[PDB]
């Protein structure tokens, strides 16, 4: 359950 803690840096994960 991390797919939109792209917030900020989506492309961290």
């Amino acid at each position: 359950y991390g797919g939109f803690l792209r917030r900020i840096r989506p492309k961290l994960k």
